[PDB]
C-alpha cells in the first residue's frame, strides 16, 4: 500500500524477576508479542518503559532511523517512567537505478532490548524482553496459527527445563514457527513428523527452487528464521516432538510438544480418559 | 513409481562396547549402512534389536507415522530381543489444492538410536548408531561412490584421533559425500580441492542458480548434508585433506584424506616403493 | 579473458609478536591485503618467508594444485628466508560434457597460514596470518569500496577490545563486505541498519531468488561470505554498529562501527566540535 500503523508497547518487571513486553500493562509476555506487517507499512511504537532501570526496543531486519535503534549510544534508549516513540519502516523490493535489485523488507524478525544489564542488552534479553516480527510480502501464504519458539540461553521461551512450551493443531492445519535465538549458546533446531525449505518462506517457490528441506537447522545468538508446515502432512495425528538436538540440551529440558490432533481431537495413544 | 521395498536391520553390540547398525548380525558397521531410495518410495524395515538395552531407529526427513518415530513417548521403540517394522514413507513433490508447493522427500537425511543412555539417544548416538539415508529424485545424477563422513563429538566416524577415515578415487570420478553431525559440538567440515552448492543436491541447478559456492559449512548436532564433485576437477591428483576447521578439532585429529590417484594409481608425492 | 597475473608476497613477524602478509616487505597487514580477480585468471604469487619458523600460503576455494595447498604433507610450505611460487587458477562456469553444471569459482574466499604453530596453521592463523580473496563473475557488481571483517579467536581483525576497527562512508556508497571466522569459536555476525540476501553475491538476483534477507548470520571457523549494501539506504546517516551478537562476545569487545556520513560528512548527534 502501504499503511501507517500505531501501537502501544510497555515493558516491564514481573513478579519473580523476569522482565516482558506488551501491548498492555499487566499484559507482559514471553516472547513478547508479534507484530505483523505488510511490506511498505510504518510503524509507530509509542513504547512505554514502566520499569526502574533503562530499556529499550531494538529490531532486526526493519528500516528504522538511527533515533530509533535502541541504542545508548545514539541516545536512543528510555528512562525509567519514560515514554518514546519509535519508528519502523519497511520498504518493497523493486529495481534500483543502478540496475540492482533492492530485496524488500520480507522476513522472520524480531525485536529485543539493547540496554539492560549491558549496553547489548544481555540482562534485558536474559530476562525475556524479545518478541517476534513478521513482514509479509504481497502474496505471501498466510497461515491459521503462528507459534513463536525462542531457544534463549538454554531455555525455551524462558521455560523451566522439560514444561514446554507445547502447541496444539489438528491434522491439515497451516501452522507457522518463528525460530529465534538469543543468548550464549549455539543449537540446533529439530522437529519430528515435519520438515521445511531453507529459505526466506520456509516454502519452496516450484520445482526450480534448488533449496535445502531440512528439519534440522542450527542457529545462533540472534538468528531468526521461520517457516510454515501443514500439520500431519503425510505423517498424521501424534505427540511430535521438536527440540533443541545438541544431545547435552535437549536431555537437560530443551524439549517440547507439537500436539497434532485427529479431527476427533485425539492424539494417538494418549486419549483422555 | 513409486517401490515397495522390505529389508532387516539390526542393532548390536560391539565387543569393544560400541554399538552398530547393519543389515546382517555380525556384520555391523560405524556409520551404519546406507539405505536409498526414490521419492514415492515406502520402506518397511524389519528392525531387531539384538542387544540387552531398549534401542530404536529413528530417521529424519522421511514420512513416517508416530508409530514409527522410535520414541519411548510413542511407544516406538524395541525391548532387548524384540523386533519391530518400522515404515518409512516418501513423496513426489507438487501443487497442492492451495496451490503451495508440496517439496518432495529428496535429500541427505539420516537415521539414528533415540533411546539409549537416555530419552533422546544421547549414548546410542555416541556408542555409534547412526547412518545415512539418501533419497533421490527422478533424474538426479548418481555418483559413482558415496562415501558417509560424521562428525560425532569429536571424533570421525567414532574413529580414535588422526586414524582417517581416508577414502580412494581415481582423478575424474564423480564422488557423492553424505556428511552427518552429531553429539554436543559445532564444527566446520572443510574439503582441500574441491568444492561445492550449498543446496539440496550440492549442484547448482544452472547460471541462474544463486546458492554459494563453498568449501567450508558449519554443522551442528543432526544436521545432514550432501554433494557430489568430480574428483581432481581442475586440480588433479593428489593426497587432499578433509578435516574439521575448528582449530584445536583439527590438531586433536578431527583429519582425514581423499586420495585422489592418477590414471597409473599412484598419489604425487606418495608413490609405493 | 582470463589474465595471468603475477605478485609478490610476504610473510613477516611483526615487532609485537604477531605475523602479517603484505605485498611489501615492512608494509605487512592484519587481515593480509585483499586479492582480487576474475573467474579465468591464474594467479603466480611468488611467496617469500622472511620469518624464522616455517610457514605457508594456502587458499579456500580457487583452483590450486597439491603442489600449491600449503601443506607440510604435501611438501608445499616455506623454509625460513625461502621463496615459492604458488600458482592458483580459477574457472567460468559452464555446463561439463556429463550435463551437469561445473559451477565457477566467482566467490568470498580466503588465505591463510597451514603451518605456524601446528601442522594446521593454528598459531599463524592465531598471530594474524589470514587475508581476503575475491573471485568475480563476468558482469558481478563492484563496490566503491571493500571492507574486511574477520572474527578471529574474540577479536576483530586480532584487535584489543571495544577498539573497532571503524569503517566510514557516506550515504549511498556502495559498499562491500567480506566477512571471515577464524579459531575456535562459533559467531554470529551482526549489522544495525543494513540487510544482506543469504546467497553467492549477498544481492538477489530478482524476484524469483527465494534466498533469505538476513542481518544476522552464524559462522564458524574458516567461513567466508560476503555481500554489498547501499550505506544508509531507507535508514541515512548514523553510527551503526556491527558485532558479534553472541551476548558475552559484544559484552567483551566485539563491536565496531560502520560510520554513515551525511553529504555534510557529520554523523547525526556526534558532530566534530
Ligand atoms: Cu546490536
Ligand atoms: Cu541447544
Ligand atoms: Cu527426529
Ligand atoms: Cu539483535
Ligand atoms: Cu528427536
Ligand atoms: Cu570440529
Ligand atoms: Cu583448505
Ligand atoms: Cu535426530
Ligand atoms: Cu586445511
Ligand atoms: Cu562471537
Ligand atoms: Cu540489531
Ligand atoms: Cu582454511
Ligand atoms: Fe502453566
Ligand atoms: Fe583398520
Ligand atoms: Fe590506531
Ligand atoms: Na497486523
Ligand atoms: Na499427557
Ligand atoms: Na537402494
Ligand atoms: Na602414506
Ligand atoms: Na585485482
Ligand atoms: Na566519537
Amino acid at each position: 500500500g502501504g499503511e501507517v500503523r500505531h501501537l502501544k508497547m510497555y515493558a516491564e518487571k514481573l513478579a519473580d524477576g523476569q522482565m516482558g513486553y506488551g501491548f498492555e500493562k499487566g499484559k507482559a509476555s514471553v516472547p513478547g508479542p508479534l507484530i505483523e506487517v505488510n511490506e511498505g507499512d510504518t510503524l509507530h511504537i509509542e513504547f512505554t518503559n514502566t520499569m526502574d532501570v533503562r530499556a529499550s526496543l531494538h529490531v532486526h531486519g526493519l528500516d528504522y532511523e538511527i533515533s530509533s535503534d535502541g541504542t545508548a549510544m545514539n541516545k536512543s534508549d528510555v528512562e525509567p517512567g519514560g515514554t518514546r516513540t519509535y519508528t519502523w519502516r519497511t520498504h518493497k523490493p523493486g529495481r534500483r537505478d543502478d540496475g540492482t535489485w533492492r530485496p524488500g523488507s520480507a522476513g522472520y524478525w524480531h525485536y529485543h532490548d539493547h540496554v539492560v544489564g549491558t549496553e547489548h542488552g544481555t540482562g534485558g534479553i536474559r530476562n525475556g524482553l524479545y518478541g517476534p516480527v513478521i513482514v509479509r510480502r504481497k502474496g505471501d501464504v498466510l497461515p491459521d496459527a503462528t507459534h513463536t519458539i525462542v531457544f534463549n540461553d538454554m531455555t525455551i521461551n524462558n521455560r523451566k527445563p522439560h514444561t514446554g512450551p507445547d502447541f496444539e493443531a489438528t491434522v491439515g492445519d497451516r501452522v507457522e514457527i518463528v525460530m529465534i535465538t538469543h543468548g550464549e549458546y549455539y543449537h540446533t533446531f529439530h522437529m519430528h513428523g515435519h520438515r521445511w525449505a531453507d529459505n526466506r518462506t520456509g516454502i519452496l517457490t516450484g520445482p526450480d527452487d534448488p533449496s535445502r528441506v531440512i528439519d534440522n537447522k542450527i542457529t545462533g545468538p540472534a538468528d531468526s528464521f521461520g517457516f510454515q508446515i501443514i500439520a500431519g502432512e503425510g505423517v498424521g495425528a501424534g505427540a511430535w516432538m521438536y527440540h533443541c538436538h545438541v544431545q547435552s540440551h535437549s536431555d537437560m529440558g530443551m524439549v517440547g510438544l507439537f500436539l497434532v490432533k485427529k479431527p476427533d481431537g485425539t492424539i494417538p495413544g494418549y486419549e483422555p480418559h
